[PDB]
């Protein structure tokens, strides 16, 4: 009940037995398996070479060489692709055929490590309660993993290739340590949740992945797709001195620039903004024509045979709104519905005047009555998180189930606070931190934990998050475009906590009544 070194493609690796309980139940971990070999930047990532004797995996790698806090400085090294695993061991034998979930962090693809927040991504919560293994891995961020021209010249999206090349290995290797390869589920959240989406509808991995999770983003909300990109090629080439006139050669300067000069080209500041935080989303990932075929609104075909959940927090576009109007926070000034709608219309600039006034007529509907402050700064918040969140989502959520073939599909909506649910709030849950550093939280977090962990992972196990080694509190009822059921995730769970369609004169707002009217110019 032991796995010892583990004969993988590059040779052995060595990780660490700890012992749980006092039974003799115990999880494997392994730490720092490259999957990839020491990145060029801007270049495809290609194989890793290979290794003699025993590769010690004993402490986390470096992460892709990104930004800083204060865009200031840059840590991180190019030689980052590498991964980590939590495998679970019973009293008697070792485990053979666990299902796999693939985390992919998030960090609005400018930030993030397989160890993450701080360990956040500490598997080993989920991989003993949930008897799954558990693969973190690190890709590359900001203008390293996503700097593109448009053309072939320099065609982007190097750190999806990189998730791609982990989950890859995965299905290669995972089996001498006890995995079922058929059976990989993704999950991830924010930028990483976008990530599990467009790995899901990218032809690279046909017959790779079994399932997925998307939390609190997915390959349809508007901060995913950069549609512009080389204007943003050009900003970085002039800040780094490249010539801008001609494409191929900015992009044969860019590749040669000091990739850390490249990293802190661009930054995003804090304190005045002209336009929402969505209008400085840069380097994110783009439309090739390649890994990314078409608009991933066409895709879906692809994720047929894919077992699909998705799902937003409450209240997900808290900070973004506490950014755009920092009124929210301060009690002191008042949100006016001048300020809503000067933000409201510039996200909604391609339908002019009229566009913005639907759209604000539409959220403050409520106003009259009770023009209080607190539903007003809810409006600011429900808006954002509509727009940036929920109604991509629910159009996930859809064009999935109308592709699907023998895939199901889920929705859920977290709920829970601890200080409804703020952006990543769900993470800490999801990875059993209330159980994993007891005191920091209350009993009622450990329930939440508990539930999100076993329809996480009877989910992983199944398909079906009732169904698996987990009880859970409450049936979750698959997502049909008649039932439009979600699941909502609160302390509390009963039969009453399937509901549906959620805020759905909104989504027919955005999906109908906005979409029928014209653009202008
Ligand atoms: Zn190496
Ligand atoms: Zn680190
Ligand atoms: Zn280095
Ligand atoms: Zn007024
Ligand atoms: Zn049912």
């Amino acid at each position: 009940s032991k796995l010892g070194a583990v004969y993988t493609e590059g040779g052995f690796v060595e990780g660490v037995n700890k012992k749980l309980g006092l039974l003799g139940d115990s999880v494997d971990i392994f730490k720092g398996i490259p999957f990839a070999a020491p990145t060029k930047a801007l270049e495809n990532p290609q194989p890793h070479p290979g290794w003699q004797g025993t590769l010690k995996a004993k402490n986390f790698k470096k992460r892709c060489l990104q930004a800083t806090i204060t865009q200031d400085s840059t840590y991180g090294d190019e030689d980052c692709l590498y991964l980590n695993i939590w495998v679970p061991q019973g009293r008697k034998q070792v485990s053979r055929d666990l299902p796999v979930m693939i985390w992919i962090y998030g960090g609005a693809f400018l930030m993030g490590s397989g160890h993450g927040a701080n360990y956040l991504y500490d598997g080993e919560e989920i991989a003993t309660r949930g008897n799954v293994i558990v693969v973190t891995f690190n890709y590359r961020v900001g203008p390293l993993g996503f700097l593109s021209t448009g053309d072939a010249n320099l065609p982007g999206n190097y750190g999806l290739r990189d998730q791609h090349m982990a989950i890859a290995w995965v299905k290669r290797n995972i089996a001498a340590f006890g995995g079922d390869p058929d059976n990989i589920t993704l999950f991830g959240e924010s930028a990483g949740g976008a990530s599990v989406s467009l790995q899901t509808l990218s032809p690279y991995n046909k017959g790779l992945i079994r399932r997925a999770i998307s939390q609190s983003g997915v390959a349809l909300s508007p901060w995913v797709i950069q549609k512009n990109p080389l204007f943003w090629a050009k900003k970085v080439a002039e800040k780094v001195g490249c010539p801008v006139g001609d494409a191929a050669r900015m992009a044969q300067c860019l590749k040669v620039t000091d990739p850390r000069a490249l990293t802190l080209a661009y930054k995003v500041p804090l304190a005045g903004l002209e336009y929402p935080m969505l209008h400085y989303v840069g380097f994110v990932p783009v439309i090739d024509g390649d890994f990314i075929p078409d608009d991933p609104i066409n895709l879906y075909a692809n994720a047929a045979d894919i077992d699909y959940i998705a799902g937003t927090n409450n209240m997900d576009g808290h900070i973004f709104a506490s950014i755009d109007m920092p009124a929210i926070n301060k009690g002191n000034k008042k949100v006016t519905e001048e300020d809503f709608y000067k933000l409201v219309s510039e996200f909604t600039i391609t339908k002019g005047l009229r566009g913005a006034k639907t759209t604000f007529d539409v959220y403050t509907e409520s106003w009259a009555q009770d023009p209080s402050q607190e539903n007003k700064k809810k409006t600011v918040v429900d808006f954002e998180t509509d727009v940036l969140f929920l109604v991509p989502t629910e159009i996930a959520l859809a064009q999935h189930r109308a592709n699907a073939k023998s895939a199901k599909t889920y929705a859920y909506l977290f709920s829970h606070p601890s200080r409804g649910a703020d952006h990543a709030d769900d993470i800490q849950y999801v990875f059993g931190k209330p159980f994993a550093t007891p005191t920091g939280y209350r009993p009622q977090d450990r329930t939440v934990s508990k539930a999100m962990i076993a329809y996480w992972t009877n989910f992983a196990k199944t398909g079906d998050p009732n169904m698996g080694d987990s009880a859970v509190p409450t049936h979750w009822e698959p997502y049909t475009t008649e039932n439009s059921g979600y699941l909502e995730i609160t302390k509390k769970m009963g039969s009453s906590s399937m509901k549906r369609s959620l805020r759905t004169n909104f989504l027919r707002y955005w999906t109908l009544t906005y979409l029928a009217l014209p653009t202008v110019t």
